[PDB]
């Protein structure tokens, strides 16, 4: 399988 | 702010 | 007799 | 994905 | 902050 | 199969 | 001839 | 996964 996820939360 | 992200999942 | 079978399961 | 299989049964 | 996530993949 | 999960996030 | 077989796969 | 197979060839 293949998975790609990106998360760049800012405050 | 600045954000740069790249994702190239392959299968 | 003769037999030929191929199986390439992927996940 | 990639798959290559050959079968030539003879009788 | 508060976060709640559940993942139960099966095969 | 069987699965049981509980999540009660508070803020 | 006589044959007896049982299979109960579970998931 | 689950698999169940039976084969009783006779001659």
């Amino acid at each position: 399988y293949t998975i790609a996820a990106l998360l760049s939360p800012y405050s």
